[PDB]
DNA sequence: CTGGATCCA
DNA sequence: CTGGATCCA
DNA sequence: CTGGATCCA
DNA sequence: CTGGATCCA
């Protein structure tokens, strides 16, 4: 995996957006760009990126086993390091270099979590979360539990998230 | 795999050998494992007639040692690398007769004993149908304890034949369990 | 069935 | 802070 | 490698 | 209707 730049990073997304799919028991079933989200370092807009970052939003529990593992880019040549159904890791060839590429997955109403943790920053996602825990909560990627149950908050946004949460919302840059 | 395929002989005198050389390093200071908390386990407890590798489990007094028994574990006089190395777990590759063989070392604590000693005498088919039918009444076992809802359920109980008869199973001999 | 060592996300 | 993939145990 | 019950095309 | 997929403790 080489270093990227922003702009690289924002070109490489663009590329992909029309073009990731999976096959479903012998069928090429397309994903959708609104199904796709850039996260990590590249949502963050740092001007040096480690490898581009993109979540994947599954619409039923039932295609999880199917989406990363029968994972296609149409007309890209790649090699897959390490793939399950949660993340999958490519290194993609582009123009005499070798970038990676992560894919992640969260069901629907996992959303608005999912974006949250693969925003990071990591030191940003410690403190939210040690704040919770005192409180006897637990975030993750999936959800916000107490006493290991699911507490049903009823958002679509991550923002709408942030807030219920009961922390000032940051734009993804200005996170740390 | 790492190692060669022993008899359940080789395997037996392996442990003997075994027995009074294992030691770690606590600070400096060299303590001598006791042949009282070394249990051998899985295929060799199980009296098979050929292993893939060597099972024991080390019986491990307080929670401070965990740091330092497996991490810093000694066997003088004996030629072995190690493949991965961590305090619950940690695989050797040994040098016996002229032929190279895996040691599996595993630690449990003193009240885990019972409850590893059943974890790791195995087989793994056994297992499965064993912790499938408590996980059916909201259990969990695993080799440190049984679990309801995240929650130690302390037995009063010490061997593993109490164990096996208080979770309500038949027990069976090591070598009689399919 | 359940979890460990490693190296990530 | 909390969890995933790999290859085991 | 739960394994019988229950769901759903 | 029933059989393969998924549920659940
Ligand atoms: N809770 C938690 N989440 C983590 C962690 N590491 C990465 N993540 C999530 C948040 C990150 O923004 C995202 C991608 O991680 P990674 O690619 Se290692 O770092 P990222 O912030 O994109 O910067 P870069 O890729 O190093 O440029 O995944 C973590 O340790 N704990
Ligand atoms: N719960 C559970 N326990 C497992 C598993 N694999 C190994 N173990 C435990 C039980 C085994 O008897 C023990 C040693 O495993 P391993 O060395 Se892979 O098999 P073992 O029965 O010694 O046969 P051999 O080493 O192949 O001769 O560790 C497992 O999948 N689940
Ligand atoms: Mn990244
Ligand atoms: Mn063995």
């Amino acid at each position: 995996g080489g270093m990227l730049t922003l702009i690289q990073g924002k070109k490489i997304v663009n590329h992909l957006r029309s073009r990731l799919a999976f096959e479903y028991n012998g069928q090429l079933i397309k994903i959708l760009s609104k199904n796709i989200v850039a996260v990590g370092s590249l949502r963050r807009e740092e001007k040096m990126l480690n490898d581009v970052d993109l979540l994947i939003i599954v619409p039923e529990k039932k295609l999880l086993k199917h989406v990363l593992p029968n994972i296609r880019i149409k007309g890209l040549s790649f090699s897959v390091k390490v793939c399950g159904e949660r993340k999958c890791v490519l290194f993609i060839e582009w123009e005499k270099k070798t970038y990676q590429l992560d894919l992640f997955t969260a069901l629907a109403e996992e959303k608005p979590y999912a974006i949250f943790h693969f925003t990071g920053p990591v030191s940003y996602l410690i403190r939210i979360r040690a704040a919770l825990k005192k409180k006897n909560y637990k975030l993750n990627q999936y959800g916000l539990f107490k006493n290991q149950t699911l507490v049903p908050l009823k958002i679509t946004t991550e923002k709408e998230l942030i807030k219920e949460l009961g922390f000032t919302y940051r734009i993804p840059k200005k996170r740390l």
